[PDB]
């Protein structure tokens, strides 16, 4: 049976401005997704489970307890709970946003009564679900979950985020079940840096990022495709790291290339026992630069997820990230609970099945594969 998460605490996230309109990231995103899949009958044929805030100990695993402290905690218990005098001065931290509202940096925002909570909620939602997975009680599922998490450095938060929740799921599948082999495969358009940070040393978990690089001219300028880990985790950061901007924009058979001729090789050499999935949707198209630009449609994301069930025993779980058009990520969230639950995929296109993919994309898969031809025996 597939599992299912959502939490409202999850809606309290907002700018202090008040208006949520000068926000990308915003609570409908979510609050949107949830109602398609009530309203298309997929939800009621998942468990949907309770999750929880996640404990400082917990995001510890991933961030520096500092961070931890600053945007885990409300104010009161974060200077009660700071024994170690870690931090400095907040005055040194909350900036003035053109909105009117508070922020951390030029566009991240603050709620100083909701944010943390509501970050920590995120986590622990994405944790109780995969900890679901990978002790037999489900199959697979779907976290539907706010703010996001894969640009959350150890202790630096970015683009909307601030606790990489799946990192933290992963290491918490590590630490307290002894996993060997964890594949995480992020397929939001923006590359997921705090996860390869996170794990560029580390060989018993597999990150694959499919995102837009362009000479590292794209958001967040991380993740080119000779970054390929260090240490012992040599071999272990593969980045399908995609080239040469919208000339064309990269769509349904470029990315299904992609998985057939890099990821699914590597994963399946790999051979890992749970995939998890930064499940981003901002390739799909709707999402203007510098928000996306590519020209993918939600249903390809049904045929993505199928695909991986294929890996880890069906073990997968797949949790929220980047996609900002209501349509697509709707469209694409039903596409892949649908697969998840075993149900026949909405179709592919003729063309788009018979197309050979563009010369970019080529120029992008070619120079992967030289790359990580060293290291893994399927492309050699
Ligand atoms: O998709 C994302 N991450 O994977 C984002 F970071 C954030 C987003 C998340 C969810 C909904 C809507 C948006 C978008 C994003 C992309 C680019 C920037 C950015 N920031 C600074 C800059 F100079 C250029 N681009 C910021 C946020
Ligand atoms: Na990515
Ligand atoms: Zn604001
Ligand atoms: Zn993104």
């Amino acid at each position: 049976t597939t599992g299912l998460v959502y939490d409202t605490l999850m809606l309290k996230h907002q700018c202090t401005c008040g208006s949520s309109s000068s926000h990308p990231e915003h609570a409908g995103r979510i609050q949107s997704i949830w109602s398609r899949l009530q309203e298309t009958g997929l939800r009621g044929k998942c468990e949907c489970i309770r999750g929880r805030k996640a404990t400082l100990e917990e995001l510890q695993t991933v961030h520096s307890e500092a961070h931890t402290l600053l945007y885990g905690t409300n104010p009161a218990n974060r200077q009660k709970l700071d024994s170690k005098k870690l931090l400095g001065s907040l005055a040194s931290v909350f900036v003035r946003l053109p909105c009117g509202g508070v922020g951390v940096d030029s566009d991240t925002i603050w709620n100083e009564v909701h944010s943390a909570g509501a970050a920590r909620l995120a986590v622990g939602c994405v944790v109780e679900l995969v900890f679901k997975v990978a002790t037999g009680e489900l199959k697979n599922g779907f976290a539907v979950v706010r703010p996001p998490g894969h640009h959350a450095e150890e202790s630096t938060p970015m683009g909307f985020c601030y606790f990489n929740s799946v990192a933290v799921a992963a290491k918490l599948l590590q630490q307290r079940l002894s996993v060997s082999k964890i594949l995480i495969v992020d397929w939001d358009v923006h590359h997921g840096n705090g996860t390869q940070q996170a794990f560029y040393s580390d060989p018993s978990v597999l990150y694959m990022s499919l995102h837009r690089y362009d000479d590292g001219n794209f958001f967040p300028g991380s993740g080119a495709p000779d970054e390929v880990g260090t240490g012992p985790g040599v071999g272990f950061n593969v980045n399908m790291a995609f080239t040469g901007g919208l000339d064309p924009p990269m769509g349904d058979a470029e990315y299904l290339a992609a998985f057939r001729t890099v990821v699914m090789p590597i994963a399946s050499e790999f051979a890992p026992d749970v995939v998890l999935v930064s499940s981003g949707f901002d390739a799909v198209e709707g999402h203007p630069t510098p928000l996306g630009g590519y020209n993918l449609s939600a249903r390809c994301f049904g045929y993505l997820t199928k695909q991986l069930m294929g890996l880890a025993g069906g073990r997968i779980v797949l949790a929220l990230e980047g996609g900002h058009d209501l349509t697509a990520i709707c469209d694409a969230s039903e596409a892949c609970v649908s697969a998840l639950l075993g149900n026949e995929l909405d179709p592919l296109p003729e063309k788009v099945l018979q197309q050979r993919p563009n010369a970019n994309a080529v120029r992008s898969m070619e120079k992967v594969m030289e790359i990580h031809s060293k290291y893994w025996r399927c492309l050699q």
